[PDB]
């Protein structure tokens, strides 16, 4: 099942000066290394396209997902205002605490970033959450609590919490008035794009097709931003996708993928997502599913098999269907063709558990 | 879900000789090559077992499976019969004498292949009787081959009335009163299989197995690897688990009935016989030590498995629906809960090395693609 919504409404923050700040930073940052960019050419032909590329964002920084460029860069800005000097270069910063809300990945690497310059930092995250992804958040010298709450309520808690006690609200979401880390956090995602956008140049046609998996939009604002402020004349078809149940960037525009889950836009991104997506998709979970196995097994002879987790691998799983699912063919209207599609792999098996009962068992749901 | 039989009556045809013949045979054929045997290491560790090793055969003939052992071992010595001389590459004023022969088998899709294909190297008539794309690959070998309106049974049955009443030479790989020696010569084929796992086992000083898991339709396949490797290892005789379907779970229900003989019963397409192989059948019954019943999804777990593991590790491969049934029920034992009892009687843990045999590839891809990437 995918519900289509083509956007009328179609037609900065990620220019190529932040791009270098940014890029500039991570460089310096331990165990920055460009991510793989997956040439799915043997998939490629087997669903009658020109090429598929997947960025791999599972190696950033060690830490199985790409979040790790957001809260990295966001921590780092925000102490060097508070120390009033640029991105460029602890008594001064003792007392700083870090304080959010995760259904794992963004936390994970708030929580990474505080471990670097050993301060504290403090993680919510929503009644359901795996406890592995806890445990990691735990491994970094965070404090990580499940709480009984939803995720839109536990962005609520760290925000009471960082209000009542002084601490550094450090959330991958805005809303008016929290603006800046939010934004701060968009512009590091950007990294993942530069790197892939040049692995292209370095001669593979560049992107035809974006399709950007989303929760509250920050990481598909970032990237498509970026995209298209560096192929201004020839700005990509870009599609985004949401699960069924947590469809608000869908339903905003008609107005188990727990990376996805959330239900409040993000103010700062929305702007980009609406005047720049082409269409939004709605997606069972079994696309998910199917686009971790499709990911994993590869045929031995061909393309390179890697590991893509629940929120991952939504892309290739959307556009297998797409292109081999017969009820489809007159939406495949969205010019997927013998077209060249970029997709990123935000994550691996960040819950080995999850992982494995939904590749090897085959649990799509 | 695993259904248990241990066997009461546990306690030649395979002998070293015949695996010489055999084995001569094949190396004179096109495309002989031993197959892989994979090492599942890393699988291996993460169930708590000392070994996995899977003998790959999707790749034997170029045919996605293995059973072309079997049929052209028992065409060659069928023809080298009727010529009376001891097993090829033939001389044409001799093709005058076989000129005539033509055979006949039902097949869900491997065993008429080879016969086809032995055929074709022959450029001898084939026919097939199926009960649309593994159709499809018989007849690319220029035999003829039709899908029947009949179960599988009832197939072998007409393959049966045709060659009785029109001269052709039934080629089939199970039995019949009067019809022994070309089923023998088929189990007898397959053995090459074992022959070549046994070796790249030694030679790589790998330990041997203490454990065989044999996936069975009518027995003759697990007949002639257990019998190999029960006269190869005649002192420490390993552990041999059988399985098949739930819905065609002939052999478990020959030994739940517990007389001595075969019993009949009324996803695995290769598996799904009712009837097991007369000449195989004491083989079985008296070298198997636990029959077991197993749920389709454990061969489509089985199936996932194989096609991946993680990118790092151990070596990715194609396995079909009866060929995965193994790894699907060996990480079902380890693993569910629920059977730690049968996996500790079994003997499953760190010290037992476990021999697999992937018996077809992809021999529908739709399936196969469907069972791998959909689920």
């Amino acid at each position: 099942q995918f519900n289509t919504r083509r956007k009328k409404y179609g037609t900065s923050l990620l220019n190529g000066n932040v791009g270098h700040e940014v890029l500039a930073f991570h460089k310096k940052l331990p165990n920055y290394a460009v991510t793989p960019l997956h040439n799915l050419a043997h998939l490629s032909q087997r669903l009658g396209l020109g090429s598929i590329h997947i960025k791999d964002e599972s190696w950033r920084f060690g830490l199985n997902a790409f979040k790790g460029l957001g809260g990295s860069y966001a921590v780092g800005k925000y102490l060097a205002d508070k120390l009033q000097c640029d991105i460029n270069s602890k008594e001064k910063i003792k007392d700083c605490v870090f304080v959010t809300a995760t259904d794992g990945n963004h936390g994970r690497g708030v929580a990474w970033a505080a471990e670097q310059l050993g301060l504290k930092a403090v993680v919510y995250m929503p009644k359901g959450s795996s406890l592995i992804r806890a445990e990691n958040i735990r491994h970094h010298g965070a404090e990580c609590t499940i709480t009984d709450l939803n995720y839109d309520d536990a962005v609520r808690l760290a925000h009471r919490m960082a209000q009542t006690k002084g601490w550094v609200l450090l959330q991958d979401t805005a809303w008016t008035g929290y603006e800046e880390i939010p934004t701060w956090i968009m512009q590091g995602y950007m990294t993942l794009a530069v790197e892939a956008y040049e692995q292209l140049a370095e001669n593979s046609p560049l992107p035809t097709h974006l399709i950007l998996q989303a929760g509250v939009g920050s990481f598909a604002g970032s990237v498509m931003g970026y995209f298209v402020e560096k192929m201004q004349e020839n700005i990509p078809n870009i599609i985004v996708v949401e699960p069924h149940q947590a469809n608000c960037l869908y339903q905003s525009a008609v107005m188990i993928m727990a990376g996805l889950a959330c239900g409040e836009p993000n103010i700062i991104s929305w702007p980009i997502i609406r005047d720049n997506t082409s269409c939004f998709i709605s997606a069972d979970d079994c696309l998910a599913a199917k686009g971790m196995r499709i990911s994993a097994a590869p045929r031995p002879g061909t393309d390179t098999p890697f590991i893509s987790g629940e929120s991952g691998a939504i892309g290739v799983g959307l556009l297998y269907e797409l292109m081999n699912n017969m009820h489809y063919q007159d939406l495949a209207r969205l010019q997927l063709d013998a077209a060249h599609v970029l997709l990123i792999s935000t994550e691996g098996d960040t819950s080995p558990d999850i992982y494995e009962d939904i590749v090897w068992n085959g649990r799509s749901a």
